[PDB]
This record gives structure tokens, sequence and C-alpha cells, in this order.
């Protein structure tokens, strides 16, 4: 299966009529390059190309180096994605180096940029929390914390790589910055969906060889207050206290069930939880449009909403290390897939004035 990005949008139940209209998304970008072929892809679409501005950062800049395995799948799927499903907005996308200052310099410039002002900021890189240094840690959560106050939005992809993070040292981890209270965590599932109707949605968990979505419970970031009433365990691994647990929502990010887009000029479909956090930002522009106002940090709120706001996914697990299943979706918040998928007319609906 593969579909649309507007396939997904109508089994969320996107709200319509919106298309993002006056909002400015910043998507942060550590490599490659996108050819300015999306056009051609919006108009396979039959929506209008949105406006796409490159910015420099640290010396980087747009730059696509030809491999659709490389950064420009990450780079093209990530605009296409949220392009798709917000084509009113203006897209500001921020190049800076692979590294804990390009990707910090990449946030901070986008979050305080007073040309292009974005409300929402869509994030698909990142790495093990435990693989960052302190200062970067300290210096990107203050970063976020900026972003709440100007009333932004930051969404996280949780990872590709299950309960383990990609680190093969026998323990459980959590991707940064998923992992950062101030971020909205996007995790991911396998859809099954038809006539605007979910027949099934699941923990994405394709082994050790397919990628399943990151989850789990922080050892750096304290359960924070909101999330207090969503039984959040403690981090499985030994010794573990309370921790902030990952993630807060989830959506389509099985390749199996993944997103037919236009790569280097290559059609092809393809997944990941880097698909969830731009699909989710086109669904919070298109609620800042029909508010006339930026909801920004979305966090407190979201976990305070009635849960049938929620599609809750309770069936599967993102373990691809071992056979202990952990962590396990259940009924409510878990660490697979957050508090579930968002359903969009229902999530504008709660936040209506
Ligand atoms: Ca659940």
């Amino acid at each position: 299966t593969a579909y649309t990005p507007l396939d997904v949008a109508q089994a969320y139940q996107f709200p319509e009529g919106l298309d993002g209209q006056g909002q400015c998304i910043a998507i942060i970008e550590l490599g490659g390059g996108y050819d300015e072929s999306l056009a051609q892809y919006f108009a396979s679409l039959g929506v209008p190309a949105p406006q796409v501005v490159s910015v420099s950062v640290d010396g980087a800049s747009n730059q696509p180096t030809g491999d659709p395995s490389g950064p420009d799948g990450e780079v093209e799927l990530d605009i296409e994605v949220a392009g798709a499903l917000a084509p009113g907005a203006k897209f500001a996308v921020y190049f800076a180096p692979n590294t804990d200052a390009g990707f910090l310099d990449a946030i901070t410039t986008a979050i305080h940029d007073p040309t292009l002002k974005p409300s929402v900021v869509s994030i698909s890189w990142g790495g093990p929390e435990d693989s960052w240094t302190s200062a970067a840690i300290a210096a990107m959560n203050r970063a976020f914390l900026d972003a709440a106050a100007l009333g932004v939005t930051v969404l996280a992809a949780a990872g590709d790589s299950g309960s383990t993070d990609g680190e093969q040292d026998g323990l459980y981890h959590v991707d940064f910055p998923a992992a950062s209270p101030y971020v909205l965590a996007c995790g991911g599932t396998r859809l099954v969906a038809s006539g605007g109707r979910i027949a099934q949605e699941t923990v994405w968990n394709d082994g050790p060889d397919g990628g399943a979505t990151g989850g789990g419970v922080s050892r750096i970031f304290p359960l924070p207050a909101w999330q207090e009433h969503a039984n959040v365990p403690p981090s499985a691994n030994p010794g573990a206290s309370s921790g902030r647990g990952v993630p807060d929502l989830a959506g389509n990010a099985d390749p199996a069930t993944g997103y037919e887009v236009v790569i280097d000029g290559e059609a092809t479909v393809i997944g990941g939880t880097s698909a969830v956090a731009p699909l989710f930002a086109a669904l919070v522009a298109r609620i800042n449009q029909k508010l006339g106002k930026a909801v920004g940090y979305l966090n407190p709120t979201l976990y305070q909403l009635p849960a049938d706001v929620f599609h809750d996914i309770t069936e599967g697990n993102n373990d691809i290390a071992n056979r202990a299943q952990i962590y396990q979706a259940g009924p409510g918040w878990d660490p697979c897939t957050g508090l579930g998928s968002p359903i969009g007319v229902r999530l504008l609906q709660a936040l209506l004035p």
C-alpha cells in the first residue's frame, strides 16, 4: 500500500476549506536539497505548489546531492508532505551543517526569524538523547522554550529504530529532540484506511530490518506536570526513574503503507516518523488559519483534551531488539503512539473560542 499525503489527511479528518494561508512553516534541514520537480509533484496531486524559500545557516544551503537515499530524501519528503496539505502556507527551509551547532543554529534562526516568522517548526532529524552534549541539550531546550513563548509549535519525529533508537548497547533509548518536553513528539503507525475511514491503525514495527517507531521514557527529562495523568511508566531500563514519555501523537509512518513522493525526480514510496512531523505541521497551520491566531505550544492542552479528540492505537509494540515487547501500545497514552492520531476536525473544534 501507498497513499498520497491527501489520502492520509482525509483518514485523519483534516479540516477542509483551510490550506494554511497566512501561516509560515519552517522545516529544519541538516543536509541535501530540493529542486524547485517539487512544483511538478504538487501539480500531479492537483494542489498549487506553495511558496518555498530556502535559508542559509552556518554556511549551508539548498544543495541536492542526487542520492534519494541521502538527506535529499529527508528534505523533499518533508516539503512534499506538509506542502501538499498546507499549500497556502509559505515554506521556510533552513539548511545547516549536520552537527550539534548547525542543528541548534538552524532552530534558533527559524524561531527568531523576523522576516519569515514561521508559526510552526517541523523537525525530522535527531539522535539518542544520551548522545547529545550537556550543553547542546540545554541550548536546544531553551530554544524550544523560546519557541513556546513566541507562539511557535515545534514538532519532532520520534525516531525510526524502535525502542532502542539504533543504539546497540542492550538498553532502551528515546531520541532527542523528541524527548524535549517542549516539543510535540511524533511517533509512527501502520495505517489501513479507505472511504476516509480508518479500518486499522497499529504501532509501526517492521522488525530490525524495516524500522519501527521510536517511543519510550526519557532518562534525562522529568515527567512533566501535564503528563501526570497519562500513565507513563518508568523507563524500562534498570534503576530508571520517572521521565518524560515519548511520543505525544502518532501517525502513518510504515513504509509498507507509505507516502507517494517524488525524490530526486523519481517516483517512489517512503515512510518513517520523518513524515509525521510535516503531516501534523500542516494540520496545525490549518487550525491557526481558522482560529486567526497561532496555537503555539500544544502539549499541556492536548493532554487535557477529551480522549475522543484522538484515534487511540492500542495494538502492537515498538521493540525491534528483542522479544520482550518493550514498549507496548495500550488504551490511552502509551510509549509507542502517545495519545494516538489526531482527528483534525475534532482537534480544531476543541480549540475553537
Ligand atoms: Ca494507546
